[PDB]
């Protein structure tokens, strides 16, 4: 997006090495979305239904986007755990309780872990 | 019982004066066991099954009898195991056989040890 005062016409033409500096708001040059065809290839990755959400995410961020469905296709829904938890795990003989869904509470007791 | 030589009335005299010597042999001085008043303590005591065998063992050893008769209630035949594991137990990761009769073998493999 340009700015207040613009350039300085030798400061700017010297840094851009002589590309085009486009005068128009940027995403103005940017091509519509093929939005049916993001849903489309959304749904042979995953299992099939895509809401519209999980649409526009990953066009805002595409691999960062495919990363989370890596991990909630691992771990699930990771949000649902304490922030200790999350970050630290358990310790040794500790009691911890998870709630995945509603009426669906966890009780998890690590005991050892070994070799 | 009597030394080839006897003793030598001196030295005799300070070590054991206080109580006095035997002049027989020790046995002739004390009366028989009574081996059914014995078969009933041992009886009572471990509610059923003894026999000739415990009676003069228990006589010969009374302390030594009455605990092998302990760790026999809490360990079972021990004599069984092979004299490695007796000694040293076990090593996590390792696979040991015991036969507690003949075609009844147990394979027990020490995962690990806790804290």
């Amino acid at each position: 997006g340009q700015p207040v005062n613009g350039f300085n016409k030798d400061l700017q033409a010297v840094i851009l090495k002589g590309q085009e500096a486009l005068t128009a708001r940027p995403g103005e040059y940017l091509e519509p979305v093929d939005f049916e065809k993001v849903r489309e290839l959304l749904e042979e990755e995953q299992q099939g239904p895509v809401t519209e959400q999980d649409i526009i995410s990953y066009v805002l961020y595409p691999k960062v986007y495919e990363q989370y469905i890596q991990t909630r296709n691992q771990y699930g829904n990771l949000s649902l755990l304490d922030t200790p938890t999350f970050f630290f795990g358990m310790r040794n003989g500790e009691t911890v309780e998870i709630e995945i869904d509603k009426g669906k509470r966890l009780i998890i007791k690590l005991e050892t872990i070994s070799e």
